[PDB]
């Protein structure tokens, strides 16, 4: 309590109405459509209860209540020259800082959703549910409320006798660095988060030409073995989760059988030196097993999925169907255990289900594979080709949404970036008359942001538009 509050009302009476009709219209064009964006969401049973678009409510609410507060209390201050209480101002201001912090945490939670929906394609539907998404936003909001009510708890320059900010009344210049700090680094990770998801997302069986018998007759000739039935395993060597130890226990016990001559096995991986010393012995002990644990070209392995006819995923549990999807897309019947996602991607009409970590029943399911016709075999390769299109499909609709989230994050950094940076110089230096009044006119960006956020839903979201013509035809 050294300087009074009126030294902050800088707008002369000609530029207090010009800033008013801006707040009242640009603040009406955001309340109208955000209150409308909330109407499409909660009617459409699709967008309402969905963890993918759940943020569009958490984004159109912080841009509505956080906007009506900033239109009332700002016009009631720079134009109506009102001096509230010392905790009534921080209450009215706390409702604004919480909202912006909340929409940052919305672009943060929506990034966890994006990473899971793309790089955990079938774990996603079972990790990110409606319960786990409702709890994550409510506690993301719980945090956004706390950071906003700190100066109401005693992190202010009045109740602490500290240098006040030249821009915000009743607020320390350290609470700024705690609020600009936690937000600039959050956007930094968030900006870095969506760029990792997009970069590693650009990382078709119509590229492989000819019949499969030809491409498999050319493959086994490279190894020097006869046209045989080619089983394939890909993945790290371990005994903990991948079933390479299970698979080697089956190839050995199948060797004591009459049906082993026709069976051709090919394994690639890298891991336990004793698991490698076990598999490489079979490669020279048998004339029909070849193990490749060195220099595997990523498009050569692409030729394997399309040349072979069976895929072996004997893992104890698949966290994400990385081979399961690429193999089936290239029409190679996968023989995996019904653990993890491999239950609803590999079924009794798409592949062969085995018991996890069971070496005997794995072999008994390799002999079953040897005794079936092309009628069945060509039909499984189709159902593997048909299941994959339902993935590179949704995983395409997912990738389009991680572009939408960046477009929202982009126009968030553009609107709130300059304001945030003008706050930064308040911490270090002082703010003269000019730099303090340009901030009040640049302050309108948090309303323009809430004006272009509902516009870009109606441009990117393919579902939200069709939901709009459904109740307003
Ligand atoms: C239902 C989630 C949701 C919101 C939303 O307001 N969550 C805020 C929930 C919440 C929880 C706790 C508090 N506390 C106040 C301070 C003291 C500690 C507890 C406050 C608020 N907004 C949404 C928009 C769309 C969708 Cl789909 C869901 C939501
Ligand atoms: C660490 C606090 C962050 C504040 C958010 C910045 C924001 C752009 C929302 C903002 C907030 C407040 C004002 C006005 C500053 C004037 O000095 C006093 C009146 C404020 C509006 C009343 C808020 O209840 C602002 O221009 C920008
Ligand atoms: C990190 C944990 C918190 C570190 C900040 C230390 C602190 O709370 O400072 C209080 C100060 O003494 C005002 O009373
Ligand atoms: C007519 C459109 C509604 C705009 C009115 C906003 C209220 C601001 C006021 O008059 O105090
Ligand atoms: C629709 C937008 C209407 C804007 C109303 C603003 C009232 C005013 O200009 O003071
Ligand atoms: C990030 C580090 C922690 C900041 C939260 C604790 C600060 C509250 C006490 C106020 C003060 O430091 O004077
Ligand atoms: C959208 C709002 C964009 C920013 C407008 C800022 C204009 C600069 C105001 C300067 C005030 C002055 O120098 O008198």
């Amino acid at each position: 309590n050294f300087m009074d509050i009126e030294c902050f009302m800088v707008l002369n009476p000609s530029q207090q109405l010009a800033i008013a009709v801006l707040s009242l219209t640009l603040g009406t064009f955001t309340v109208l459509e955000n209150l409308l964006v909330l109407c499409v969401i909660l009617h459409s049973r699709s967008l309402r209860c969905r963890p993918s678009y759940h943020f569009i409510g958490s984004l159109a609410v912080a841009d509505l209540l956080g906007s009506v507060i900033f239109v009332y209390s700002f016009i009631d201050f720079h134009v109506f020259h009102r001096k509230d209480s010392r905790n009534v101002f921080l209450f009215k201001l706390g409702g604004v800082t919480a909202s912006f912090t909340a929409k940052v945490g919305s672009l943060f939670l929506a990034a966890i959703d994006r990473y899971i929906s793309i790089h955990r394609p079938l774990a996603y539907k079972r990790i990110v549910t409606r319960p786990k998404a409702v709890v994550a936003f409510c506690l993301m909001w719980t945090i956004a409320i706390v950071i906003a009510v700190l100066p109401l708890l005693g992190w202010n320059c009045e109740k602490l006798q500290s240098v006040c900010s030249d821009i915000f009344p009743h607020i320390d210049k350290t609470y700024l660095m705690f609020w600009i700090g936690v937000v600039s680094v959050l956007l930094l990770f968030i900006v870095y988060a969506y760029m990792y998801i997009l970069w590693k997302a650009g990382i078709n069986e119509s590229y492989l030409t000819g019949s499969r018998d030809e491409r498999k007759k050319s493959l086994l000739s490279k190894f020097g073995m006869d046209e045989g039935v080619t089983f394939m395993f890909i993945g790290r060597f371990d005994r903990g989760q991948k079933g390479v130890d299970v698979l080697l226990k089956a190839i050995e016990i199948l060797s004591s059988k009459k049906e082993f001559q026709e069976m051709r096995f090919i394994i690639i991986g890298k891991g336990d030196p004793e698991l490698e010393g076990w598999a490489r012995s079979l490669e020279e002990k048998h004339g029909n097993v070849k193990v490749i644990t060195e220099m595997l070209s990523r498009e050569f392995v692409r030729e394997l999925y399309g040349s072979v006819d069976f895929v072996i995923i004997p893992s104890y549990f698949e966290p994400f169907g990385l081979v399961a999807l690429e193999a089936m897309c290239l029409g190679a019947i996968p023989i995996a255990s019904a653990v993890g996602g491999l239950r609803d991607i590999i079924t009794n009409e798409t592949g062969i289900l085995v018991k996890a970590g069971d070496p005997g029943e794995l072999a008994n399911a390799i002999l079953k594979a040897l005794e079936l016709s092309r009628s069945d075999l060509s039909k499984f390769r189709e159902n593997c080709k048909k299941r994959a299109m339902s993935f590179s499909d949704q995983a395409r609709m997912d990738i389009e949404l991680a572009k939408t989230l960046v477009l929202i994050l982009v126009v968030l950094i553009i609107c709130w970036g300059p304001l945030l940076a003008i706050m930064v110089y308040d911490v270090f230096g002082k703010m003269n008359k000019l730099i303090k009044t340009v901030f009040a006119f640049c302050s309108m960006l948090c309303l323009l942001n809430s004006t272009v956020n509902p516009i870009i839903y109606a441009l990117r979201s393919k579902d939200l538009r069709h939901a709009f013509r459904s109740m307003f035809p």
